[PDB]
DNA sequence: CGGCCTACG
DNA sequence: CGTAG
DNA sequence: GCCG
């Protein structure tokens, strides 16, 4: 009655096993930080799997045949289920190893291996990082410059704020080029910590060129605090007015044909295991490739057309979840 | 045991 | 190496 | 770490 993929279930954004996929999503990060991305997935399928259920788990005879649940999640829960906390989760919460390697890979610029090589020369804080400037790369210097304002939650109110200034831009850039929220918001998040934006123009082929286009103008209108300058990602920092100031805040800009909108729509929207999830599925039980650009049958050598995410699934031969359910 | 998503900057 | 979902 |  569970699915063994995250991609054929829906998934709300609030559920009913908060504290147990919390739990489990600890140790998949913690596994992540030690380059074990096997381990990872299965501790986040396994939480996905807990978020999916239709009422909370008071015993662990509910986890038999759950998928993703074997002897070391089942007793992560036990553990929980019978004294409120698991001891191996709190060891890792209180590691040094644990509190140093999510605090680096937090700053925009710094991923795991970096922040390991960091870790092991002994660096353990922000302001470690800020007294050898040499060792750090533009990107990183704005990262951490700007860390304690993208460390705030951005809300929906910012949102809406941000995309009309990013609208009146592309419009300038290409009349008629449209603006879509993407990302968590999309799925119904009423805060993140980013803003992700997908453009495009219904004239197939107009939108070539567009992103330096818009981001010029962004940085015209004194709105750009850091971005990396023919390009259709751009992973930018951006000035958001506030009560008599304003804030640094992480906006992800990305431009699409029209033929590839629902592609990118769908890949945009996420949640990142979500995405990990159906092309899984896509190449493993039904053979076909699936990426943010199409859908490609290797034995036809044929791409998909598709004029809607409802398309996609149906393709795919998977029952249609709207972004809310997305939330794996 | 092999596999674990698949791109772009 | 970083970035994204 | 788990699935097939
Ligand atoms: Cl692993
Ligand atoms: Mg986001
Ligand atoms: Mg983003
Ligand atoms: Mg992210
Ligand atoms: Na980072």
């Amino acid at each position: 009655w569970m699915p063994a993929y995250a991609c054929q279930r829906p998934t709300p954004l609030t559920h009913h096993n908060t504290g147990l996929s919390e739990a489990l999503e600890i140790l998949a990060e913690a596994a992540g930080f030690e380059g074990s991305e096997g381990r990872l997935l299965t501790f986040c399928r396994a939480a996905s799997v807990l978020k999916a259920l239709p009422s909370p788990v008071t015993t662990l005879s509910q986890l038999q045949g759950l998928p993703h649940f074997g002897e070391h999640s089942s007793r992560v829960v036990q553990e929980l289920l019978e004294h409120g906390v698991c001891e191996e989760v709190e060891r890792v919460r209180r590691s040094e190893r644990y509190q140093t390697m999510k605090l680096f890979t937090q700053i925009f610029g710094v991923g795991v291996k970096t922040a390991d090589r960091w870790y092991r020369e002994g660096l353990r804080t922000l302001d470690d990082l800020r007294e050898q400037p040499q060792k750090l790369t533009q990107q990183q210097k704005a990262g951490l410059q700007h860390h304690q304002d993208l460390s705030t939650p951005v809300l929906r109110s910012d949102v809406d704020a941000l995309q009309q200034v990013v609208e009146e831009a592309v419009g300038q850039a290409l009349p008629g080029a449209t603006v879509t929220l993407t990302g968590g918001f999309r799925r119904g998040k009423l805060q993140g910590h980013d803003v992700d934006f997908l453009i495009t123009h219904p004239k197939e082929g107009q939108e070539a060129g567009l992103l330096p286009r818009v981001m010029c103008r962004l940085q015209d209108q004194g709105l750009i605090l850091y971005h990396q300058h023919a390009f259709e990602r751009s992973f930018c920092i951006f000035r958001l007015p506030q009560p008599g100031s304003w804030k640094a805040v992480r906006v992800d800009l990305v431009v699409a044909p029209v033929s590839q909108f629902p592609f990118a729509l769908l890949g945009w929207t996420g949640s990142k295991l979500f995405q990990r999830e159906l092309r899984r599925f896509s190449r493993k039980e039904k053979g076909l490739w699936l990426n943010s650009h199409g859908l490609f049958d290797p034995e036809q050598k044929t791409f998909f057309q598709a004029a809607s995410e409802e398309d996609i699934f149906r393709h795919l031969g998977l029952e249609y979840l709207p972004p809310e359910q997305r939330n794996a």
